[PDB]
């Protein structure tokens, strides 16, 4: 039940362009109103993101990349209060590649690679965590596709160190 509401929460706030600190407050006040946890909560901010930057491709109004662009730069700051440690973070980044997958974009790969990159340029994700994420990855073939771009944007994120 939290999820659907979770999501709606979110979208609200991105959509009547609300400030963060605001979309947060609403969101953590029913985070423990209905009782549920971070991850919860991490899955519900994904997936309504994801689904935005879906809506702006499908209908062409913004181009793959841009989408991501558009969505993530603004709304992906809310990720950094809802993950506190390491794990919570490979958690984010996990959740973020299944439910690409999971909502079939055309170029998953693209997709997965711009929203991880504009984290990085945020400072919501740093080297470290993303090696870990990435050493601990599903192997799963359903990720092949997906993961095409961001594998080797993590190869050269390692020689760049």
């Amino acid at each position: 039940d939290f999820e659907k509401e979770g999501i709606a929460t979110v979208e609200r706030a991105m959509e009547n362009n609300h400030d963060l600190d605001t979309a947060l407050l609403e969101l953590n006040t029913l985070r423990m109103s209905m009782n549920v946890t971070y991850h919860e909560v991490r899955i519900a901010t994904i997936t309504a993101l994801l689904r935005r930057v879906y809506h702006f491709i499908a209908t062409q109004t913004l181009g793959p990349k841009d989408a991501v662009v558009k969505v993530f730069n603004q709304w992906g700051l809310l990720f950094k209060r809802q993950a506190f440690d390491e794990e919570e973070y490979i958690d984010l980044m996990n959740i973020i590649m299944e439910k690409i997958v999971e909502q079939s974009f055309d170029k998953p790969d693209l997709i997965l690679f711009s929203a991880l990159v504009s984290l990085y340029d945020n400072d919501i994700i740093e080297e470290d965590v993303i090696y870990k994420w990435w050493d601990n990855v599903s192997t799963d073939p359903r990720y092949d596709e997906v993961k095409k771009l961001t594998v080797k944007w993590v190869e050269w994120l390692q020689n760049a160190d």
